[PDB]
């Protein structure tokens, strides 16, 4: 239950995406909810923390880069967190970055395409969760 | 196990897609497996005929204008096939469409980063299947 409270353009810089087998999402630091459908540019900036079973948070870069094996935290479509590896790695190359500041304080770097899920449960661009005002889904359960 | 012909433009069209809330592909006339990923511009031509339970083949066009609530066939990430409601209906408005004629004869008219499942279970752009000269994906088992 979290807004966006400012947008920022950063240029161009270096993204990466993940892929999963289960549900097209994973949670980021602080429980926001990333999507990992297959879509571009949707992509995040290096340093964006992915929560991780076995290391706790890693850059997304550095799992990229490195092709980190690791296990992430999605969620259902009842709502339900769960557990499910990383299946694919991606470096997307440059691509325009914007930085979103939550009123949490959060930071998400990402192209502004990039799908979020909102507190109904349904996937929207980042951008447009900024326009309109909406809250974003934060999973406060995660280890 | 089918390659792709030839590749025409046909300019700017009405396209549509759909949304499924399990995994994120649906069964085309044929067999071949579309993806159902929040992707853009990922979208299909009017004409293209999903397969359903309920009615057998349906154009998208009208599937997605009347809101046709209906249940489609879709692939597990073992290769199972099962069924699934159909969750959302868009009108993506004109898009760039490109007719991909298949070795077996089949159309499929798409934005041409439509991704489609070749036969190692993986989702590509169709533009990207017709270049490489891969193989889609056709499940011949479905009603
Ligand atoms: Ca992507
Ligand atoms: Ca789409
Ligand atoms: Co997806």
């Amino acid at each position: 239950m979290v807004k966006i409270a400012t947008r920022k353009y950063l240029g161009k810089q270096n993204v990466y995406d993940i892929g999963v087998e289960r549900d097209h999402n994973f949670a980021l630091k602080n429980g926001f909810i990333a999507s990992a459908c297959f879509a571009h540019p949707q992509a995040l900036s290096y340093e964006t923390e992915i929560l991780t079973v076995e290391y706790g948070l890693l850059p997304i870069g550095k799992i990229v880069e490195k092709r980190i094996e690791c296990t992430v935290y999605s969620v259902d479509n009842n709502g339900n967190i769960y557990t499910q590896p990383v299946a694919q790695w991606h470096d997307r190359g440059e691509q325009e970055v914007f930085e979103y500041c939550l009123e949490d304080g959060s930071l998400i770097r990402a192209t502004k395409d990039h799908k979020f899920m909102t507190v109904d449960g349904q996937m929207l661009p980042i951008d447009e969760i900024f326009e309109r005002e909406l809250d974003l889904m934060r999973v406060d359960n995660l280890p």
